[PDB]
C-alpha cells in the first residue's frame, strides 16, 4: 500500500498540519494514486480516490459508518443525533425511523413556505443595497440556511438580516464547532494554556442546551402544532420500537440540523453562484430558466422542480466541491479491498470525496470544467461515481432538503440580479469541518422584478 | 413688572434649572408666576410665555422674528444655512424656502407615500417576525422608520436601519454631532483640554456627514436621473429673482437638516401617542376600530391615510401634551409692547413653552393633563395660536404635512397589525435633548395576524 512520508513519532500527522488539510491531501491523491495509508500517533486510515475501490467501500454488509476523530469531538454536542451516532445505537435506528418521513421529497411541500420567507428576506436585502455597497456572499448564504433551518426545524427566528452580531446560539454553535475542529491539530489539549478554551466549551454547550430544551418545554406546554421537525419528533414513535424520541434526543436533533445543514448548504450556494460567475454561457442558460419557470411573484414548489439546468448547476459544483469533503467507514469483518489489499475487522477507510469526483476513468479527461450538462442523463453515472451525501443508510438524511432550498434560491437569485465579480476574486477555499469560498464578493445590479 | 423667580447673587436664576429636564422645570415655574416670566444666568436672559393670550402677539410677523437659540447656533456647525439654522434675512433661508415649500405641500405627500410605506412595512415585517418572550423598544425602532424614511424620501439613500445593530455610520456620526452640541450648552472652560477629544471627533463626525451627502449630490448630477425625492426637486428648482438653484454646498445642508429636524421630532410623536392609546383603552379601542375599517387593502393607499380622522386626533392630541420640539425662540424687530403692560427693546428675546401653551386652561378647560383626542374633533373652534407644535409663520415647520402623513400612516398601520401591552408598568421618562420623547417605552406587540 503506498504511503506519504514519516516524520517520527509524529507519522503523518505534521502533513496535515496546514489551514487547507482536504487541498492537502487531494495533493497526496494525486502523487500516490487511488490509495494510500495515512499514520497518526494512535490511529490509521487508508485514502480513497477511487471509484473502483469507493464501489466496494459502499458496500453495507462489507462496511459501516465510522466516527470519524471529528465526530467525536462533535458529539460533545450534538450527543446521540444522527450524524454522530454509531449505526448500533438504538437512538441512531429510532430517529433514523421516526425522521425518514419528514425528510422526504414529498415532506418539502410542507417547509416551502418557510424556506420561501427566509428567500425573500435574503432577496429583499440585496434589494435594498446602495449603489456603492456588495454583497459578502457566504456570509449572506449562512445567515440564510442558518435562519432557514431554525424556522424549519423548531419554528424559531434567529432573525440573522436584523443583526450584524449573531443571534448568540449561533456565536455559541459557532464556536463550539470551531474548538472540535481546533482539538483535531491540538498536541498537548490539557496543557494550562487551553483552560480559557475549555471553559468557553462548556458556556457554550449551555448555551445551546438551554435554548433548545426551553422551546421544546414550551412547545410541549403549549400543545400548539406547527409544520416544523420539532412537532414530528414530538408525535412520532418508531414503527419497530413503538416508542417516542425523548427530550434529550429532540434536542440533540435539533441542534444535529444546525451543525449538518448550515454551512455544507450555504458553502454549495456560494460555490454555485462563483463558478456561474466564471461561466457565462452556463449562467446565460441557468437565468434564461429561472426567467422562463419562476412566473409568479414567489416561487411555488412545483416550480422548485421544474427548475432543472439549477439542479444540474448545484450538481456540478458539488462535483467539484463537494462541502463535506470526507466520511469514514470501518470493515465489519476481515476482507480484502480491490482484491489486492487486506484489510482487518475494524480497518479504516476514508473517502475522499473531491478526488472522487475527478476519477477521469469515469467523467472523462475535462474533470476540471464546470459543465452542469454532465447532469443532464442521471441514469447514465455509474453507481458510486457521485457522493456528495455519502452513503446507504447513512447518507445525508437532509439531501432532499438542501437541494429543495439551494434551488429555490439560486433561481431566485438568477430571477432577480446579475450578479459582477467587482474585485477579480481569487478563489480561495477555507476548510473548517466544511469547505467554503472565503472572501469570495460580489455586487448586485437589480432587473427590477417584484417579489 | 415682570414676574421673575428668586436670583441668587451673580448665579441669577440659574440654581433653579440644575437639570437635564430644564422644560419640565420651567413648566413647574410657569405654574407657580403664570403667563410670562424672565428668566436670566450669568452673560444671557429670556422671557418665557404661557399663555395664547400673549403668545398670539408674539406670532405677529411684523413685530417679531426667529431667533437662533443657542442649542441651533451649535447645530450650525454642521447644519449650516440650511432651513432651521439661517437667520430669516439670510439670502439662502429665503431662497430655500421658495423652492422647497412646493415639496413639502400636502399634495406632494403623494409622491412620497410609496416609500414611507416601503419603510413602514419593514418596521411591521420586524414586529411579526420576533419571538413570543421578545419586547420592542419603542422609540428605538421608531427613529430607525423615521430616519430611513427621510433618508429615502430625501435622496432615495437606503441607510438600512432595521438590517443593523450598529447604525449606518452617517447616522452614527449626526447622532454623536447632536449629542455634542448639546453637551456644549452645559460646558463651562469648553477650551479646557479635557474636550480635545470631544472636538476631534465633532470635526471627523462633520466630515463623515459632508462625505456621504456631497458623494450622493455629486453621483446624482453625473448620471442624470430623476427621482420621487427632495435631492431631484432642489437640483432642479430655480429661485425666481436670481434664476438660480440652491448651490451643491447649500443643498448638503438642506439635506443634513430634514434628518436632524424630522427623524426625532416625528419619532417621539409616534412613541408619545402609542404610549397614550396605552394608558386609554377607549381612545386606543376607536382607533383601531377606525384602522380596521378604513385599512381594507393589504398596504395603505394615500386617500386611506387622509381618512384616518381619529389618528390625526390622537396625534394631535399627543402633540397637545408633549410637543416633541417643545420650545423655539422670538426677538423683538423693534421696541413693542406686549400685552399692553410688557415694554421690550429691539433685540430682546423671547421663549414659547409650547407645552404650558397646550396646558392653558382659559382655552382648552381644566381637564388638561386628560388625553382625550375629541378636542380635536372640530379644529375650526380651536382658538388661532392655541395649538402650535410645528411653530409659527413663515418660520413654521416646513415638514409638517410630511410628519403628520407618515405618522398616520404608520400608525394606523401599528394599530391595524398588532395589539400592544405595557409588560413593565413604564413610568413616564421624558427626556430632553433638541427634542422630547419617552425614554426606556418598551411593549409587548400581539399580531392580529393580518398579512401585508
Ligand atoms: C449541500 C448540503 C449538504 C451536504 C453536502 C451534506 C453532506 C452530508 C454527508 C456527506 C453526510 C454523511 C456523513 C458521514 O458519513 O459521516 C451527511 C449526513 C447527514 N446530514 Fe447532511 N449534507 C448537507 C445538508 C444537510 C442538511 C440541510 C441537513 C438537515 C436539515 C443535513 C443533515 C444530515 C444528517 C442528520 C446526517 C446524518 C444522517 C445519519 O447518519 O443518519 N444535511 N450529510
Ligand atoms: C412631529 C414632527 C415635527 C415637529 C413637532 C416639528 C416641529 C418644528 C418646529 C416647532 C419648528 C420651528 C422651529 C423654530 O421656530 O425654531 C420646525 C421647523 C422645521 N422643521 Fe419641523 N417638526 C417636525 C417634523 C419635521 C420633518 C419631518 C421635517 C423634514 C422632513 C422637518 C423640517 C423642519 C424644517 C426644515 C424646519 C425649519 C423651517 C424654516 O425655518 O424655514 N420637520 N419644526
Amino acid at each position: 500500500m503506498p504511503q506519504p512520508k514519516t516524520f517520527g513519532e509524529l507519522k503523518n500527522l505534521p502533513l496535515l498540519n496546514t489551514d487547507k488539510p482536504v487541498q492537502a491531501l487531494m495533493k497526496i491523491a494525486d502523487e500516490l494514486g487511488e490509495i494510500f495509508k495515512f499514520e497518526a500517533p494512535g490511529r490509521v486510515t487508508r485514502y480513497l480516490s477511487s471509484q473502483r475501490l469507493i464501489k466496494e467501500a459502499c458496500d453495507e454488509s462489507r462496511f459501516d459508518k465510522n466516527l470519524s476523530q471529528a465526530l467525536k469531538f462533535v458529539r460533545d454536542f450534538a450527543g446521540d443525533g444522527l450524524a454522530t451516532s454509531w449505526t448500533h445505537e438504538k437512538n441512531w435506528k429510532k430517529a433514523h425511523n421516526i425522521l425518514l418521513p419528514s425528510f422526504s421529497q414529498q415532506a418539502m411541500k410542507g417547509y416551502h413556505a418557510m424556506m420561501v420567507d427566509i428567500a425573500v428576506q435574503l432577496v429583499q436585502k440585496w434589494e435594498r443595497l446602495n449603489a456603492d455597497e456588495h454583497i459578502e456572499v457566504p456570509e449572506d448564504m449562512t445567515r440564510l440556511t442558518l435562519d432557514t433551518i431554525g424556522l424549519c426545524g423548531f419554528n424559531y427566528r434567529f432573525n440573522s438580516f436584523y443583526r450584524d452580531q449573531p443571534h448568540p446560539f449561533i456565536t455559541s454553535m459557532v464556536r463550539a464547532l470551531d474548538e472540535a475542529m481546533n482539538k483535531l491539530q491540538r498536541a498537548n489539549p490539557d496543557d494550562p494554556a487551553y483552560d480559557e478554551n475549555k471553559r468557553q466549551f462548556q458556556e457554550d454547550i449551555k448555551v445551546m442546551n438551554d435554548l433548545v430544551d426551553k422551546i421544546i418545554a414550551d412547545r410541549k406546554a403549549s400543545g400548539e402544532q406547527s409544520d416544523d421537525l420539532l412537532t414530528h419528533m414530538l408525535n412520532g414513535k418508531d414503527p419497530e420500537t413503538g416508542e417516542p424520541l425523548d427530550d434529550e434526543n429532540i434536542r440533540y436533533q435539533i441542534i444535529t440540523f444546525l451543525i449538518a445543514g448550515h454551512e455544507t448548504t450555504s458553502g454549495l450556494l456560494s460555490f454555485a453562484l462563483y463558478f456561474l460567475g466564471k461561466n457565462p454561457h452556463v449562467l446565460q442558460k441557468a437565468a434564461e430558466e429561472a426567467a422562463r419557470v419562476l412566473v409568479d411573484p414567489v416561487p411555488s414548489y412545483k416550480q422548485v422542480k421544474q427548475l432543472k439546468y439549477v439542479g444540474m448547476v448545484l450538481n456540478e459544483a458539488l462535483r467539484l466541491w463537494p462541502t463535506a469533503p470526507a466520511f469514514s467507514l470501518y470493515a465489519k469483518e476481515d476482507t480484502v479491498l480491490g482484491g489486492e489489499y487486506p484489510l482487518e475487522k475494524g480497518d479504516e477507510l476514508s473517502v475522499l470525496i473531491p478526488q472522487l469526483h475527478r476519477d477521469k476513468t469515469i467523467w472523462g479527461d475535462d474533470v476540471e470544467e464546470f459543465r452542469p450538462e454532465r447532469f443532464e442523463n442521471p441514469s447514465a453515472i455509474p453507481q458510486h461515481a457521485f457522493k456528495p451525501f455519502g452513503n446507504g443508510q447513512r447518507a445525508c438524511i437532509g439531501q432532499q432538503f438542501a437541494l429543495h432550498e439551494a434551488t429555490l434560491v439560486l433561481g431566485m437569485m438568477l430571477k432577480h440580479f446579475d450578479f459582477e465579480d467587482h474585485t477579480n476574486y481569487e478563489l480561495d477555499i477555507k476548510e473548517t469541518l466544511t469547505l467554503k469560498p472565503e472572501g469570495f464578493v460580489v455586487k448586485a445590479k437589480s432587473k427590477k422584478i417584484p417579489l
